[PDB]
Protein backbone atom coordinates (compact mmCIF):
# COMPACT_ATOMS: atom_id res chain seq x y z
CA UNK A 1 0.00 0.00 0.00
CA UNK A 2 0.58 3.36 -0.11
CA UNK A 3 -0.44 4.10 3.49
CA UNK A 4 1.95 6.51 4.94
CA UNK A 5 3.34 5.38 8.38
CA UNK A 6 6.54 6.99 10.58
CA UNK A 7 7.85 5.64 13.71
CA UNK A 8 10.23 7.18 16.23
CA UNK A 9 12.39 9.92 14.89
CA UNK A 10 11.09 10.31 11.55
CA UNK A 11 7.44 10.58 12.99
CA UNK A 12 9.07 13.07 15.92
CA UNK A 13 10.50 15.08 12.82
CA UNK A 14 6.90 15.02 11.41
CA UNK A 15 5.81 17.26 14.44
CA UNK A 16 9.12 18.92 13.97
CA UNK A 17 8.24 20.72 10.82
CA UNK A 18 4.64 21.42 12.10
CA UNK A 19 6.03 23.87 14.57
CA UNK A 20 8.37 25.65 12.59
CA UNK A 21 6.51 26.54 9.73
CA UNK A 22 3.81 27.79 11.45
CA UNK A 23 5.94 30.46 14.05
CA UNK A 24 7.46 32.29 11.58
CA UNK A 25 4.19 33.88 9.58
CA UNK A 26 2.83 33.91 13.52
CA UNK A 27 5.73 35.29 14.58
CA UNK A 28 5.97 38.45 12.98
CA UNK A 29 1.69 38.97 13.55
CA UNK A 30 2.92 39.47 17.56
CA UNK A 31 1.50 43.24 19.06
CA UNK A 32 2.12 46.72 18.12
CA UNK A 33 5.08 45.30 15.99
CA UNK A 34 2.98 42.68 14.43
CA UNK A 35 2.23 41.86 11.03
CA UNK A 36 -0.68 41.32 8.32
CA UNK A 37 -0.97 39.02 5.59
CA UNK A 38 -2.43 37.94 2.36
CA UNK A 39 -3.72 34.68 1.49
CA UNK A 40 -4.79 34.17 -2.08
CA UNK A 41 -5.72 30.98 -2.76
CA UNK A 42 -7.57 28.70 -6.01
CA UNK A 43 -11.04 27.45 -5.94
CA UNK A 44 -12.52 27.22 -3.57
CA UNK A 45 -10.66 30.72 -2.67
CA UNK A 46 -11.90 33.75 -4.08
CA UNK A 47 -9.42 36.40 -3.74
CA UNK A 48 -6.73 36.96 -0.43
CA UNK A 49 -8.05 37.00 2.84
CA UNK A 50 -6.07 39.03 4.76
CA UNK A 51 -6.31 38.61 8.34
CA UNK A 52 -4.68 40.61 11.28
CA UNK A 53 -6.20 37.24 13.22
CA UNK A 54 -3.94 34.50 13.04
CA UNK A 55 -6.30 32.61 14.72
CA UNK A 56 -8.95 32.90 11.64
CA UNK A 57 -6.26 31.68 8.89
CA UNK A 58 -5.47 28.81 10.89
CA UNK A 59 -9.10 27.44 11.38
CA UNK A 60 -9.91 28.01 7.55
CA UNK A 61 -7.61 26.21 5.86
CA UNK A 62 -6.08 22.89 6.30
CA UNK A 63 -3.27 23.15 3.99
CA UNK A 64 -1.08 20.10 3.66
CA UNK A 65 0.05 17.01 4.38
CA UNK A 66 1.87 17.87 7.47
CA UNK A 67 0.03 17.40 10.83
CA UNK A 68 -1.20 20.07 12.92
CA UNK A 69 -4.57 20.92 11.76
CA UNK A 70 -5.70 19.32 15.08
CA UNK A 71 -2.88 21.23 17.07
CA UNK A 72 -4.56 24.74 14.92
CA UNK A 73 -8.14 23.53 16.16
CA UNK A 74 -7.88 24.25 19.44
CA UNK A 75 -6.98 27.79 19.98
CA UNK A 76 -10.26 28.44 18.96
CA UNK A 77 -11.50 27.27 22.36
CA UNK A 78 -8.78 29.21 24.53
CA UNK A 79 -10.64 32.38 22.07
CA UNK A 80 -13.82 31.87 23.02
CA UNK A 81 -12.96 31.37 26.74
CA UNK A 82 -10.44 33.76 25.46
CA UNK A 83 -9.05 34.70 22.42
CA UNK A 84 -6.62 35.88 21.31
CA UNK A 85 -6.03 38.35 22.64
CA UNK A 86 -3.25 38.33 20.34
CA UNK A 87 -1.60 34.86 19.05
CA UNK A 88 1.15 33.71 21.24
CA UNK A 89 0.31 30.70 22.42
CA UNK A 90 1.39 28.67 19.10
CA UNK A 91 4.67 30.29 18.65
CA UNK A 92 5.99 29.48 22.28
CA UNK A 93 4.31 25.56 22.06
CA UNK A 94 6.65 25.59 18.39
CA UNK A 95 9.96 26.59 20.33
CA UNK A 96 9.21 23.27 22.84
CA UNK A 97 9.54 21.18 20.15
CA UNK A 98 13.21 22.42 19.80
CA UNK A 99 15.17 20.78 22.65
CA UNK A 100 13.95 16.96 21.37
CA UNK A 101 16.83 17.07 19.08
CA UNK A 102 18.99 17.68 22.26
CA UNK A 103 16.98 15.14 23.47
CA UNK A 104 18.14 12.60 21.48
CA UNK A 105 21.17 13.27 23.11
CA UNK A 106 19.07 12.77 26.02
CA UNK A 107 19.20 9.72 24.53
CA UNK A 108 17.20 8.27 27.68
CA UNK A 109 13.63 8.04 28.52
CA UNK A 110 11.81 11.06 26.38
CA UNK A 111 8.68 9.99 28.38
CA UNK A 112 10.54 10.35 31.65
CA UNK A 113 11.54 13.78 29.85
CA UNK A 114 7.96 14.36 29.54
CA UNK A 115 8.20 14.80 33.33
CA UNK A 116 8.16 18.50 31.72
CA UNK A 117 4.46 18.74 30.88
CA UNK A 118 4.09 18.64 34.89
CA UNK A 119 6.26 21.00 35.48
CA UNK A 120 4.69 22.72 33.31
CA UNK A 121 1.93 22.02 34.85
CA UNK A 122 3.34 23.49 38.20
CA UNK A 123 4.94 26.49 35.93
CA UNK A 124 1.13 27.26 34.98
CA UNK A 125 -0.57 26.56 38.16
CA UNK A 126 2.03 29.20 40.03
CA UNK A 127 1.63 31.99 38.23
CA UNK A 128 -1.89 30.91 38.47
CA UNK A 129 -2.78 31.50 42.08
CA UNK A 130 0.33 33.89 42.23
CA UNK A 131 1.16 37.19 41.34
CA UNK A 132 -0.35 40.05 39.98
CA UNK A 133 -2.71 40.85 36.94
CA UNK A 134 -5.37 43.69 37.59
CA UNK A 135 -7.22 45.83 40.32
CA UNK A 136 -9.66 48.25 39.89
CA UNK A 137 -12.17 49.17 36.81
CA UNK A 138 -13.93 50.95 39.49
CA UNK A 139 -16.80 51.08 36.79
CA UNK A 140 -17.97 51.84 34.87
CA UNK A 141 -14.88 52.94 34.66
CA UNK A 142 -14.44 56.67 33.49
CA UNK A 143 -10.92 56.41 32.13
CA UNK A 144 -10.36 52.93 32.35
CA UNK A 145 -12.97 51.90 30.49
CA UNK A 146 -10.21 51.79 27.23
CA UNK A 147 -6.96 52.91 25.37
CA UNK A 148 -5.70 50.03 26.73
CA UNK A 149 -5.53 45.93 25.75
CA UNK A 150 -8.16 47.07 23.12
CA UNK A 151 -5.45 48.83 21.23
CA UNK A 152 -3.00 46.10 22.03
CA UNK A 153 -4.94 43.48 20.77
CA UNK A 154 -5.66 46.04 17.67
CA UNK A 155 -2.17 46.44 18.17
CA UNK A 156 -1.26 43.76 15.64
CA UNK A 157 -4.17 44.90 13.69
CA UNK A 158 -3.98 46.53 10.83
CA UNK A 159 -6.47 48.49 11.35
CA UNK A 160 -5.42 50.53 14.10
CA UNK A 161 -4.67 54.14 12.31
CA UNK A 162 -8.08 54.75 12.94
CA UNK A 163 -8.35 51.34 14.51
CA UNK A 164 -7.17 52.29 17.92
CA UNK A 165 -10.27 54.36 18.28
CA UNK A 166 -12.32 51.28 17.18
CA UNK A 167 -11.41 49.19 19.61
CA UNK A 168 -12.01 51.90 22.07
CA UNK A 169 -14.90 52.27 21.87
CA UNK A 170 -15.78 48.50 22.28
CA UNK A 171 -15.07 49.85 26.16
CA UNK A 172 -18.38 52.02 25.89
CA UNK A 173 -20.24 48.75 24.60
CA UNK A 174 -19.16 46.14 27.20
CA UNK A 175 -19.94 49.24 29.86
CA UNK A 176 -23.66 48.76 28.12
CA UNK A 177 -23.18 45.46 28.25
CA UNK A 178 -22.51 44.94 32.28
CA UNK A 179 -24.28 43.15 34.47
CA UNK A 180 -25.63 39.36 34.57
CA UNK A 181 -27.42 39.62 31.72
CA UNK A 182 -24.76 37.35 30.22
CA UNK A 183 -23.46 37.90 26.42
CA UNK A 184 -26.31 39.17 24.55
CA UNK A 185 -28.25 41.46 22.33
CA UNK A 186 -25.01 43.21 20.65
CA UNK A 187 -25.13 43.98 17.09
CA UNK A 188 -22.39 44.68 14.31
CA UNK A 189 -22.04 45.71 10.99
CA UNK A 190 -19.80 48.01 8.97
CA UNK A 191 -20.69 50.49 5.88
CA UNK A 192 -19.72 51.81 2.88
CA UNK A 193 -19.12 54.87 3.26
CA UNK A 194 -16.25 57.37 4.65
CA UNK A 195 -16.13 59.06 7.77
CA UNK A 196 -13.11 59.67 10.09
CA UNK A 197 -15.26 58.62 12.95
CA UNK A 198 -15.41 55.61 10.77
CA UNK A 199 -18.42 54.01 13.11
CA UNK A 200 -21.17 54.34 14.89
CA UNK A 201 -23.01 53.45 18.64
CA UNK A 202 -26.86 52.91 18.28
CA UNK A 203 -28.95 53.79 20.90
CA UNK A 204 -31.09 51.00 19.41
CA UNK A 205 -31.09 48.21 16.67
CA UNK A 206 -30.25 48.82 13.03
CA UNK A 207 -31.90 46.69 10.35
CA UNK A 208 -32.55 46.87 6.87
CA UNK A 209 -35.83 46.56 5.18
CA UNK A 210 -39.37 48.05 3.75
CA UNK A 211 -43.03 47.24 4.91
CA UNK A 212 -43.60 48.44 0.92
CA UNK A 213 -42.21 51.73 -0.84
CA UNK A 214 -45.74 52.66 -0.32
CA UNK A 215 -46.27 53.08 3.43
CA UNK A 216 -45.37 55.42 5.55
CA UNK A 217 -41.91 56.99 6.24
CA UNK A 218 -40.73 57.36 9.48
CA UNK A 219 -42.53 55.92 12.58
CA UNK A 220 -43.05 57.85 16.38
CA UNK A 221 -44.61 56.36 19.57
CA UNK A 222 -43.80 53.15 17.52
CA UNK A 223 -46.10 50.30 18.44
CA UNK A 224 -44.24 47.60 17.87
CA UNK A 225 -45.54 43.87 17.53
CA UNK A 226 -43.47 41.27 15.95
CA UNK A 227 -44.83 38.38 14.64
CA UNK A 228 -43.70 34.69 14.48
CA UNK A 229 -46.82 33.97 11.90
CA UNK A 230 -46.12 35.56 9.03
CA UNK A 231 -49.32 37.18 7.55
CA UNK A 232 -49.68 34.19 4.47
CA UNK A 233 -53.14 32.74 4.29
CA UNK A 234 -55.09 29.41 3.18
CA UNK A 235 -53.87 25.86 3.89
CA UNK A 236 -53.74 24.33 6.95
CA UNK A 237 -52.31 20.74 7.23
CA UNK A 238 -54.88 19.32 5.11
CA UNK A 239 -54.43 21.12 1.96
CA UNK A 240 -58.33 20.05 1.83
CA UNK A 241 -58.02 20.71 -1.21
CA UNK A 242 -57.28 22.04 -4.78
CA UNK A 243 -60.58 22.38 -5.09
CA UNK A 244 -64.37 22.92 -7.27
CA UNK A 245 -67.56 24.53 -6.24
CA UNK A 246 -71.66 24.18 -6.46
CA UNK A 247 -70.96 27.56 -8.57
CA UNK A 248 -68.87 30.16 -8.35
CA UNK A 249 -71.30 31.51 -5.85
CA UNK A 250 -70.04 28.99 -3.33
CA UNK A 251 -66.96 30.76 -4.34
CA UNK A 252 -67.33 34.24 -3.01
CA UNK A 253 -67.53 33.08 0.58
CA UNK A 254 -63.96 31.69 0.17
CA UNK A 255 -62.47 35.10 -1.21
CA UNK A 256 -64.20 36.39 1.81
CA UNK A 257 -62.42 34.95 4.53
CA UNK A 258 -58.90 36.07 3.33
CA UNK A 259 -61.37 39.55 3.78
CA UNK A 260 -61.70 37.88 7.68
CA UNK A 261 -57.85 37.40 7.87
CA UNK A 262 -57.44 41.20 6.81
CA UNK A 263 -60.10 42.81 8.68
CA UNK A 264 -59.09 40.84 11.98
CA UNK A 265 -55.42 42.43 11.52
CA UNK A 266 -57.16 46.00 10.20
CA UNK A 267 -59.35 46.14 13.63
CA UNK A 268 -56.84 45.36 16.56
CA UNK A 269 -53.93 47.15 14.82
CA UNK A 270 -55.90 50.71 15.05
CA UNK A 271 -56.48 50.00 18.60
CA UNK A 272 -52.69 50.34 19.06
CA UNK A 273 -52.64 53.21 16.64
CA UNK A 274 -50.73 50.58 15.05
CA UNK A 275 -47.34 52.10 13.47
CA UNK A 276 -44.88 48.86 12.61
CA UNK A 277 -44.73 45.05 11.95
CA UNK A 278 -41.78 43.42 11.82
CA UNK A 279 -42.52 39.76 10.62
CA UNK A 280 -39.72 37.52 10.67
CA UNK A 281 -41.11 36.03 7.70
CA UNK A 282 -42.76 36.33 4.95
CA UNK A 283 -46.63 38.11 5.29
CA UNK A 284 -49.59 37.61 3.32
CA UNK A 285 -50.51 40.84 0.92
CA UNK A 286 -53.74 42.32 1.82
CA UNK A 287 -52.37 43.42 4.91
CA UNK A 288 -49.77 44.96 2.73
CA UNK A 289 -52.63 46.98 1.19
CA UNK A 290 -53.70 48.07 4.77
CA UNK A 291 -50.70 49.03 6.43
CA UNK A 292 -49.33 51.15 3.89
CA UNK A 293 -53.11 52.93 3.91
CA UNK A 294 -52.40 53.15 7.96
CA UNK A 295 -49.53 55.00 8.98
CA UNK A 296 -47.62 51.71 9.93
CA UNK A 297 -44.52 50.30 8.05
CA UNK A 298 -44.02 46.20 7.43
CA UNK A 299 -40.69 44.57 7.49
CA UNK A 300 -41.34 41.84 5.33
CA UNK A 301 -39.43 38.50 6.68
CA UNK A 302 -37.30 40.67 9.63
CA UNK A 303 -34.77 37.98 9.73
CA UNK A 304 -34.97 36.63 13.61
CA UNK A 305 -31.60 37.02 15.42
CA UNK A 306 -32.11 40.74 15.20
CA UNK A 307 -35.77 40.52 16.09
CA UNK A 308 -34.79 38.18 19.68
CA UNK A 309 -32.37 41.09 20.41
CA UNK A 310 -35.29 43.83 19.52
CA UNK A 311 -37.20 42.02 22.22
CA UNK A 312 -34.28 42.64 24.29
CA UNK A 313 -34.24 46.19 23.81
CA UNK A 314 -38.21 47.09 23.37
CA UNK A 315 -39.89 45.47 26.55
CA UNK A 316 -41.69 42.93 23.41
CA UNK A 317 -44.63 40.91 23.48
CA UNK A 318 -45.70 37.86 23.32
CA UNK A 319 -46.46 37.38 19.48
CA UNK A 320 -47.77 34.77 19.11
CA UNK A 321 -50.80 34.72 16.62
CA UNK A 322 -53.07 37.72 15.80
CA UNK A 323 -54.04 38.09 19.11
CA UNK A 324 -50.81 39.01 19.32
CA UNK A 325 -51.19 43.06 19.63
CA UNK A 326 -51.52 45.52 22.59
CA UNK A 327 -49.78 44.18 25.79
CA UNK A 328 -49.85 40.58 24.74
CA UNK A 329 -47.24 42.76 22.92
CA UNK A 330 -44.87 45.90 24.52
CA UNK A 331 -43.81 48.28 22.06
CA UNK A 332 -41.27 50.80 23.02
CA UNK A 333 -41.81 53.90 21.33
CA UNK A 334 -38.55 56.49 20.20
CA UNK A 335 -38.59 56.27 16.66
CA UNK A 336 -38.31 53.94 13.99
CA UNK A 337 -37.28 55.23 10.92
CA UNK A 338 -35.63 54.19 7.46
CA UNK A 339 -32.94 56.15 6.90
CA UNK A 340 -30.05 56.45 4.18
CA UNK A 341 -26.71 55.47 5.57
CA UNK A 342 -24.86 56.85 2.86
CA UNK A 343 -25.40 54.69 1.06
CA UNK A 344 -27.82 51.20 1.48
CA UNK A 345 -31.44 52.10 3.55
CA UNK A 346 -31.53 50.98 6.57
CA UNK A 347 -34.18 51.31 9.18
CA UNK A 348 -33.47 52.25 12.86
CA UNK A 349 -35.09 51.36 16.05
CA UNK A 350 -33.88 53.69 18.28
CA UNK A 351 -34.45 55.62 21.77
CA UNK A 352 -35.10 51.78 23.08
CA UNK A 353 -35.90 52.28 27.03
CA UNK A 354 -34.40 49.24 27.37
CA UNK A 355 -30.61 50.49 26.65
CA UNK A 356 -29.66 46.79 27.29
CA UNK A 357 -28.88 46.13 24.07
CA UNK A 358 -26.94 48.57 21.02
CA UNK A 359 -25.77 48.64 17.91
CA UNK A 360 -22.50 49.31 16.21
CA UNK A 361 -22.39 50.54 12.62
CA UNK A 362 -19.07 50.61 11.11
CA UNK A 363 -18.22 52.81 8.30
CA UNK A 364 -15.05 52.17 6.04
CA UNK A 365 -14.17 52.94 2.12
CA UNK A 366 -14.84 49.50 1.82
CA UNK A 367 -13.52 46.39 0.73
CA UNK A 368 -12.29 43.06 1.77
CA UNK A 369 -10.17 44.52 4.47
CA UNK A 370 -13.30 46.82 5.02
CA UNK A 371 -14.12 42.89 5.84
CA UNK A 372 -11.20 43.48 7.91
CA UNK A 373 -13.30 45.37 10.31
CA UNK A 374 -14.94 42.03 9.72
CA UNK A 375 -11.70 40.21 10.84
CA UNK A 376 -11.90 43.40 13.64
CA UNK A 377 -14.79 43.70 15.38
CA UNK A 378 -15.23 40.33 16.26
CA UNK A 379 -11.64 40.01 17.79
CA UNK A 380 -13.02 43.22 19.75
CA UNK A 381 -15.62 41.75 21.22
CA UNK A 382 -14.14 38.72 22.94
CA UNK A 383 -11.65 39.88 24.71
CA UNK A 384 -13.51 42.57 26.46
CA UNK A 385 -15.94 40.40 27.88
CA UNK A 386 -13.24 38.51 28.79
CA UNK A 387 -11.80 41.11 30.46
CA UNK A 388 -15.14 42.08 32.23
CA UNK A 389 -15.42 38.39 33.52
CA UNK A 390 -11.58 37.72 34.64
CA UNK A 391 -11.18 40.68 36.50
CA UNK A 392 -7.63 39.81 36.19
CA UNK A 393 -5.01 40.69 33.96
CA UNK A 394 -1.15 40.50 33.80
CA UNK A 395 1.10 43.02 32.63
CA UNK A 396 2.10 42.76 28.95
CA UNK A 397 4.76 43.90 26.89
CA UNK A 398 7.06 40.86 27.53
CA UNK A 399 6.51 41.40 30.67
CA UNK A 400 4.83 38.34 32.25
CA UNK A 401 7.66 36.48 30.44
CA UNK A 402 10.02 37.63 31.71
CA UNK A 403 9.02 37.19 34.80
CA UNK A 404 7.64 33.39 34.57
CA UNK A 405 11.44 32.66 32.23
CA UNK A 406 12.87 34.36 35.79
CA UNK A 407 10.61 31.92 38.11
CA UNK A 408 10.77 28.99 35.64
CA UNK A 409 14.69 29.18 35.49
CA UNK A 410 14.61 28.28 39.10
CA UNK A 411 12.47 25.54 38.37
CA UNK A 412 14.76 22.85 36.38
CA UNK A 413 17.37 22.29 39.32
CA UNK A 414 14.92 22.45 41.81
CA UNK A 415 14.44 19.06 39.96
CA UNK A 416 16.24 16.66 40.03
CA UNK A 417 19.30 16.03 37.28
CA UNK A 418 17.22 14.18 34.63
CA UNK A 419 14.20 16.28 35.42
CA UNK A 420 15.68 19.60 35.57
CA UNK A 421 16.81 19.24 32.21
CA UNK A 422 13.05 18.84 30.78
CA UNK A 423 11.98 21.59 33.05
CA UNK A 424 14.94 23.89 32.22
CA UNK A 425 14.34 23.61 28.41
CA UNK A 426 10.58 24.49 29.49
CA UNK A 427 11.96 27.55 31.02
CA UNK A 428 14.58 28.32 28.07
CA UNK A 429 11.17 28.05 25.57
CA UNK A 430 10.35 31.11 27.81
CA UNK A 431 13.10 33.10 26.12
CA UNK A 432 11.76 33.72 22.78
CA UNK A 433 8.77 35.69 23.38
CA UNK A 434 11.25 38.73 24.63
CA UNK A 435 13.13 37.90 21.32
CA UNK A 436 9.65 37.98 19.33
CA UNK A 437 8.50 41.55 20.17
CA UNK A 438 11.16 43.19 20.45
CA UNK A 439 12.00 41.92 16.92
CA UNK A 440 9.02 43.21 15.34
CA UNK A 441 9.92 46.50 17.36
CA UNK A 442 12.93 46.87 14.63
CA UNK A 443 15.08 46.92 17.85
CA UNK A 444 18.37 44.87 18.50
CA UNK A 445 17.22 41.30 19.98
CA UNK A 446 20.13 40.38 21.62
CA UNK A 447 20.48 42.96 23.80
CA UNK A 448 16.63 43.00 23.98
CA UNK A 449 16.50 39.96 26.56
CA UNK A 450 19.55 41.04 28.28
CA UNK A 451 17.87 44.56 29.51
CA UNK A 452 14.60 43.19 29.67
CA UNK A 453 15.56 40.41 31.72
CA UNK A 454 17.67 42.35 34.26
CA UNK A 455 14.68 44.52 34.86
CA UNK A 456 12.40 42.05 35.01
CA UNK A 457 14.65 40.06 37.76
CA UNK A 458 14.08 43.46 39.61
CA UNK A 459 10.70 42.70 40.17
CA UNK A 460 9.38 45.54 38.64
CA UNK A 461 7.01 43.92 37.24
CA UNK A 462 5.43 46.08 34.68
CA UNK A 463 8.58 46.55 32.79
CA UNK A 464 7.63 44.66 29.54
CA UNK A 465 9.77 45.27 25.86
CA UNK A 466 8.48 48.58 24.64
CA UNK A 467 8.33 48.83 21.05
CA UNK A 468 8.21 52.50 21.05
CA UNK A 469 10.55 53.23 23.50
CA UNK A 470 12.48 50.22 21.68
CA UNK A 471 14.06 48.89 24.85
CA UNK A 472 12.13 47.80 28.14
CA UNK A 473 9.48 50.02 29.38
CA UNK A 474 6.83 50.21 31.48
CA UNK A 475 3.89 48.10 30.35
CA UNK A 476 1.65 50.03 33.11
CA UNK A 477 1.66 53.31 31.79
CA UNK A 478 1.32 51.84 28.22
CA UNK A 479 -1.73 49.90 29.15
CA UNK A 480 -0.75 46.75 27.42
CA UNK A 481 -2.27 43.92 29.89
CA UNK A 482 -3.14 40.57 29.04
CA UNK A 483 -5.98 38.45 30.11
CA UNK A 484 -5.54 36.76 33.18
CA UNK A 485 -7.33 34.41 30.97
CA UNK A 486 -5.01 34.06 27.68
CA UNK A 487 -1.83 33.01 30.05
CA UNK A 488 -3.34 30.36 31.81
CA UNK A 489 -5.24 28.80 29.14
CA UNK A 490 -2.25 28.93 27.04
CA UNK A 491 0.25 27.66 29.64
CA UNK A 492 -2.25 24.43 29.49
CA UNK A 493 -3.40 23.90 26.44
CA UNK A 494 0.55 24.08 25.61
CA UNK A 495 1.61 21.13 27.35
CA UNK A 496 -1.26 18.59 26.56
CA UNK A 497 -0.66 19.49 22.96
CA UNK A 498 2.52 18.85 22.71
CA UNK A 499 2.87 16.34 25.22
CA UNK A 500 0.59 14.08 22.39
CA UNK A 501 2.94 14.99 19.49
CA UNK A 502 5.76 13.88 21.29
CA UNK A 503 3.79 10.77 23.30
CA UNK A 504 2.29 9.53 19.97
CA UNK A 505 5.06 7.54 18.09
CA UNK A 506 3.86 5.18 15.28
CA UNK A 507 1.64 8.15 12.97
CA UNK A 508 -0.44 6.00 10.14
CA UNK A 509 -2.29 7.64 7.48
CA UNK A 510 -3.26 6.38 4.14
CA UNK A 511 -2.34 8.04 0.85
CA UNK A 512 -4.96 10.16 -0.67
CA UNK A 513 -4.70 8.80 -4.11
Amino acid sequence: AGADEERAETARLSSFIGAIAIGDLVKSTLGPKGMDKILLSSGRDASLMVTNDGATILKNIGVDNPAAKVLVDMSRVQDDEVGDGTTSVTVLAAELLREAESLIAKKIHPQTIIAGWREATKAARQALLNSAVDHGSDEVKFRQDLMNIAGTTLSSKLLTHHKDHFTKLAVEAVLRLKGSGNLEAIHVIKKLGGSLADSYLDEGFLLDKKIGVNQPKRIENAKILIANTGMDTDKIKIFGSRVRVDSTAKVAEIEHAEKEKMKEKVERILKHGINCFINRQLIYNYPEQLFGAAGVMAIEHADFVGVERLALVTGGEIASTFDHPELVKLGSCKLIEEVMIGEDKLIHFSGVALGEACTIVLRGATQQILDEAERSLHDALCVLAQTVKDSRTVYGGGCSEMLMAHAVTQLASRTPGKEAVAMESYAKALRMLPTIIADNAGYDSADLVAQLRAAHSEGKTTAGLDMKEGTIGDMSVLGITESFQVKRQVLLSAAEAAEVILRVDNIIKAAPR
